[PDB]
């Protein structure tokens, strides 16, 4: 419940460094969100915003993390512009599964707001464990239009449980 | 209204079908199957929907809350497995969305559920308009692996037109 977050990237809104961790309404905000804007003066914009949150399970307590969802806002202005927002959680060592989500400009503004997450554990310490749960969240705007990609912070459901059997 | 399916991966046979609404919500059968041997370094599969919404008098169609379970499996070595999946109303623009997992030296697996809760379609009173999806999955690499995706849900649901704008 007590760990700690470190974020990194160009493109975190919220200055990069390391946060403690506080429970909003039993859901952990991560200050990992997003900003990438991109003009006609430019045919190409690109930023990250990763996250690495060390979780200490206290002595016969384990650690789970679960449920994630971010909220991710996509706005393409004509001609031809695309955006297109990339999103990664993973325990640390090992592999995860990648959301991207995508729009393109033609001829007419477009736009998409959407959570993206995944519903299910994403991490599990050990009895008394220690685990690292990192995130990339990036974006990438390329074309002739303006654009922007915005994502609000990620929360996640975490829990102590109690460890209680074999 | 009736919705016409085709593509080499669909699950079941690519043809028109009916709409029947089961819970308020219409399933679409555009269910994908794709699988890879070690025996190919790549496979690739796709099922596409088309379905023409005709309104009824003074009233409007709207679709909203598409939902789509998909399932990935991969298997080592290096071997990555991705959906990709857009619903949009023809002529205009959607959202693509997509899901990847890649298996290192151990098995992957995810299982997820794809869709946007935003309204996707909205006729003109009386008017008709297409919806159409497409769906595709690719298996790249030397491992086994299968993309798997249920059959789209949707809610469509008919409004009455009482205002005036």
């Amino acid at each position: 419940a007590a760990g700690f977050v470190e974020t990194a990237g160009n493109a975190c809104e919220w200055t990069p460094g390391r946060y403690e961790l506080s429970e909003t309404e039993g859901r952990v905000r991560i200050p990992n969100g997003l900003y990438v804007k991109k003009e006609e003066t430019s045919k190409i914009a690109r930023g990250s915003c990763t996250f690495a949150l060390t979780l200490k399970a206290p002595a016969g307590k384990k650690i789970v993390v679960r449920d994630s969802q971010q909220l991710i806002s996509l706005r393409a202005y004509p001609q031809q512009t695309r955006v297109k927002a990339e999103v990664e959680i993973f325990k640390a060592g090992s592999q995860g599964a990648k959301q991207t989500l995508e729009i393109v400009a033609a001829e007419k503004a477009e736009k998409t707001t959407q959570y993206v997450g995944q519903k299910d554990v994403l991490l599990e310490t050990a009895c008394g464990g220690s685990d690292i749960l990192r995130g990339n969240l990036s974006a990438t705007i390329i074309g002739e239009g303006k654009g922007r990609a915005f994502a609000k912070n990620v929360t996640l459901d975490i829990q102590e449980v109690d460890c209680n059997l074999e």
